[PDB]
């Protein structure tokens, strides 16, 4: 096939580091689909870009068939197929500025994007705050189908599988219907009540529900302070991954298994319209298609209820543009 | 298939870190074969390897089928169908004295296989000084077969089919029949009098001793400093990638090509027996050929024994022990 063209922002940082390199070995189209790598990232970190670009010529990938550098999202962006939008604002500085300083990138970069990307192109935000940061893409891109942005929720999926591969003693690739709602936070439901796994349902096998609201729930949400506390930095490897996981997904086909995804709300579930909340889909055709009617319970529903008004209250934040 | 068994050493390092999971996805041994992942690091850094075991859980992998994690060598060794030497000890001290930290790291490790592993385990030794461990590692292991022993020469090898293939303007994929003689080091010699690229031959088309011997050779050599140069840290990515390629085509071969093994000489083109030294190979069912009778010009000459002083000098700096 002819080179896909993959846009991936924060270049020189260490989601990056590990996110390019199986890019390139063809993790994320394919083992026969060439690439082309296009890179953004500041100004004073294109040195750095370079060091990873040679690194990556050093890799010797028969795919790669060639990278762009650059800190102009514009050149970044041209004729992109997918962009993965890594790079962010960390807080260093209450939740006020995050929230404003991450709306300035990311309106010039959906800004860009609708200017000269694909007009085909699949978005992929993984920067924090996930969801936000992506809706203000989305919301500055009006001529691409909103359907094309997206935000990671994968990682908080996986980490939830591993969790209950765990404990309920079964293979991690043998469960099947798990869920995840809402934003990539501590605030995320992950919803088990349908998983099944190499025959039996999850409730069955482990029942409990005390281990659930108790343990469970909230191992998933703080699992990232976890993995700080134990190596004293932020896990890169496994946020790559799972980008790479939601994208290939995405591309080339979930086959009937669910997998959890940050999508535009179409209104269901009791989401407003238009707000980019994780909820379970099916992928196929290079497309994804919801989950439709699954019973949503009481305290199911307090959970889905308090992370949409995370949400809201991210949103009305930078609502002022 | 059962779960092969493969050694990483220093997991809680940089190489690590961009290596376990490439091995987890298959990219190791093939996409058909589970594994199970043996760990070992220091004691004080056993709480950041489970940092890294969380990570890599958190990919939910089909192929990782276990995982252990220890500070003690022969734990991590028993029954290891591949072990990855990687982690030794960093510069700070002079160089007699950076050999003999590590000796004395490799005497214990080598040891260690020798009492524990599988009879044929494969050994590769990344850490540097990379061909002196390689082979007190064999010297300590008087009962695996001193075949079985490597030192990484691949990273030399890539970088050297990225010069080329920058040079020569043609796809480093197309690149065949290079040659990388000796030691892990800046003394090394890339050698393409035989390569070639579509068919064409290098030599012919390069056609430049004077880039050769000023550009080419140092800068393959000196590359590691020029990443650090432009990105702050070492090429431990591109280093995690020439492992993959060196075990991956030890053990699921080449296929006709060459590629260059850090191995124990046979006395071959006049490199004293077992001396551990890179030469170019073909591999097929899970052994190496040594490709021989190359024609050894005088410059040639020149440049493998340049990097033949250094080994010796290496080891008899370690000798005792
Ligand atoms: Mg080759
Ligand atoms: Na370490």
């Amino acid at each position: 096939k002819p080179a896909k063209r993959v846009a991936v922002t924060g270049a020189a940082g260490q989601i990056a580091y590990s996110l390019l390199f199986r890019i390139a070995n063809g993790d994320l189209l394919g083992k026969d689909q060439p690439v082309i790598l296009q890179l953004l990232d500041l100004p004073q970190a294109q040195a750095a870009v370079k060091g990873v670009v040679m690194e990556l010529d050093d890799c010797a990938f028969p795919l790669l068939a060639g990278v762009v550098i650059t800190d102009d999202p514009k050149v970044a962006f041209k004729d992109a197929d997918v962009a993965l939008l890594v790079g962010a604002r960390p807080r260093s500085m209450e939740r006020k500025d995050l929230l404003s300083a991450n709306a300035e990138i990311f309106t010039v970069q959906g800004a860009a994007l609708n200017e000269v990307a694909s007009r085909d192109v699949k978005v992929l935000v993984v920067g924090n705050p996930a969801n936000t940061n992506a809706y203000i893409a989305m919301k500055s891109a009006p001529d691409l189908p909103k359907k094309n942005f997206t935000a990671m929720l994968r990682l908080d999926h996986n980490r939830a599988l591993s969790q209950l591969a765990a404990k309920s003693g079964k293979p991690v690739a043998s469960i099947e219907k798990l869920a995840v709602w809402g934003n990539h936070s501590p605030t995320m439901y992950p919803d088990f009540r349908f998983a099944t796994a190499e025959g039996e349902s999850l409730l069955k096998l482990i029942n409990d529900d005390v281990w659930n609201r108790d343990t469970f729930i909230p191992t998933v949400g703080k699992r990232g302070a976890a993995i700080i506390e134990a190596r004293g930095l932020s896990s890169a490897a496994s946020a790559a991954n799972a980008a790479i996981d939601h994208v290939r997904d995405w591309v080339l086909g979930t086959n009937g298994k669910w997998v959890t995804m940050g999508i535009p709300s179409d209104g269901s579930y009791g989401i407003p319209e238009d707000i980019i909340y994780g909820v379970p889909v099916i992928c196929e055709n290079g497309e994804y298609k919801r989950v439709e009617g699954l019973e949503i319970d009481a305290f199911s529903r307090e959970k889905m209820d308090g992370t949409l008004a995370e949400l809201l209250e991210e949103r009305d934040g930078v609502a002022h543009l």
